[PDB]
């Protein structure tokens, strides 16, 4: 049924006047148009408000239902205690990225990581371009090491991701330490496909 | 009179489209329906906004009036200095739970506790299932010990609870230290109905 | 002109249904009615939003204009550098209190102080009841000492006050240290009208 | 197109009643009128909300487009790595100031700095009045030194500025340390046009 469509139309209308007030380039206006399309597919809800009204058991049932493909396609999540998984899902924040974008720049102090729900990113360490898709993640190396982004990451398609901050990362992993090593293992393989490591 | 009914109808309508957009299972949609029913009984107010407009003396008169049964049915509150009580009420946050739910999982790092206003929960330490109802609380052991949930707690009925975080717990108890021992006593009896203690 | 009257009528209407939903006593409902009357005199504005849109130079011109009587009637403010004054005004938060109320309870850990704009409070240390009115303040002793409220303070009339937290208090006084001693002097006179002091 | 004009008209209407309720002087009411004129030029958008809906890559494309003249006219920004620049833009907060105003007072503990986008400020250290315009900044000395404003800064025209807090300043400069010295160099020249320095 249509009604949260109008808040979208109503909001995006506001965006349109915002763009026009700032006399933005056309490529920008287009890009902004298409992003909204991809991020909201036409409706808009107070998801934050809706969620807040609910209880934890429900919110978890929702995020869990919504990330069934995320969870099944990702070994680290799929072969994990669904309680650790839940607690991690519950902290991801959804984000959309368009082709060309820079999700992560090299040299930058990294304070978050990403779970590719859907799309293809390009990783360029520079050495060779390694590629990652649905069921993968990246940017965990700054969360472990608290240093600089050991490469660049660039979206090739309309990515749909989930972000996790170092805060939440370290929280979930203090509660479920066994799982720190999973992320550790992966990070090393990658540091050794570069030529580095931490201590 | 009817008018805050509409914000409820208006909000829940939004929930309905939110659920449908996410193509949620029917058991979930039902569960979500019934929760709202139990948490809002049909109206919705900016209680947070209303409260903020008021002063402390009033807000306290309200929460106090509203928790008359909570306070009378609970020795620890009832035989306590109503000033300590007030200051504790004023920090509880209301929460509803449905049958089956997991209020508390074992092994999890605990950062809050609960005051059963109304309903029956099941405690499973696993050893025997101990039961708790109106006029009881639980989950105080992680607040005292800052370790892991020493059992599991599962709602049997539509519970109506009040939650207290460790922050607020420790604040109220620094102002009124005599009362730390009450919660202490209870926690031990329970640790000794298990087989543990802290230091 | 009338339009922010309606938000008041609209809000208070909500309060009315809130009160009725919670089946509050009549004395309470009356008290709540009269408070609103005294705190909003019938209109309601997004003062926080309005203010945020403004700049610092304006907000200060406003609070300054609005506290002309507060500032003139209070030696400590009136004989002070209007720059220190401004910076203090800018941090007060307006509060209304009704007759009978307990602004401050003895024994309680104190985290804020008050500037009587208008009304009469009663101070009971217990020894004798000392009285304070417009152009006075109180509750500065816990801000200096970080201990317990050295008395009780009870409104006799519909008080209109401004509150200052210890945070802001200590901030404004680190920028303008000369002024710490003013509040210090006053606090001692009062501790010696009791029988105490700090160190 | 007109629609965010109404929120402006609707908001400013509220301001008008706010001013009248507080019986503000006419010079103030005028001043407040003209400020709004200069800060919103007639429309109002949820820029914060709009921005939040967007992604980082877009927000940056916007702020970057909007600060083209800011960036080109300011050596420190223009001859800098546009990545450091971006990350700094992204943290500025827009502010408008009217003639006469005190942007910065001497002796005050300084917790932020300014980038003159457009307008002329007057600096009075007191020694001689030095002047600064578009493509300049000031108030960086307290950010480096964490002491007191080494002068006074007063707007001569309707200034349009961008503010940067010490927090964000020190964050951006920990990520891009080479750039600390730029701001350092400038600060010294200025301390030596006074007669001071830090250690
Ligand atoms: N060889 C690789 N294969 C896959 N992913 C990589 C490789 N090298 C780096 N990454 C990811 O790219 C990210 C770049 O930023 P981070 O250092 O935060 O974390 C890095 C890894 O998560
Ligand atoms: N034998 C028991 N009887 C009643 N309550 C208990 C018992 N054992 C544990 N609990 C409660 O169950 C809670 C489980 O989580 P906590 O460790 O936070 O705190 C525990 C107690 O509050
Ligand atoms: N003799 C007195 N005369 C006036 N005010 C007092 C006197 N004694 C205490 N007070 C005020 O009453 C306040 C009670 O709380 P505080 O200790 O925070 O600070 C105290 C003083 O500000
Ligand atoms: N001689 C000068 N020329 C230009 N700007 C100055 C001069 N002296 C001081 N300033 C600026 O004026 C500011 C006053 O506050 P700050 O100490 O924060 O930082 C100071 C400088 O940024």
């Amino acid at each position: 049924s249509d009604s949260s469509r109008r808040q979208y139309q109503e909001k995006y209308k506001q965006v349109e006047q915002y763009m026009s007030f700032h006399k933005l380039p056309p490529d920008t206006r287009q890009r902004i148009h298409d992003y909204y399309e991809h991020r909201y597919q036409g409706k808009m809800f107070d998801e934050e408000s809706i969620l807040g009204e609910l209880s934890e058991p429900l919110r978890e049932e929702i995020i869990n239902f919504n990330c069934r493909k995320l969870v099944a396609s990702m070994p680290l999540f799929a072969n994990a205690d669904p309680n650790f998984v839940t607690s991690m899902l519950t902290k991801l924040r959804f984000e959309v990225f368009q082709p060309g974008d820079y999700i992560i720049r090299e040299g930058t102090i990294g304070k978050k990581m990403y779970f590719i729900q859907h799309g293809v990113v390009s990783v360029l360490t520079g050495n060779k371009e390694t590629k990652l898709a649905d069921g993968s993640y990246f940017g965990e190396i700054c969360l472990l090491t608290r240093g600089r982004r050991t490469a660049r990451v660039r979206a090739d398609t309309y990515c749909r991701l989930y972000s996790l901050s170092v805060d939440n990362f370290n929280e979930v992993l203090e509660e479920y330490p066994m799982m720190r090593r999973a992320f550790e293992t992966v990070a090393l393989d990658r540091l050794d496909r570069i030529g580095k490591k931490n201590s």
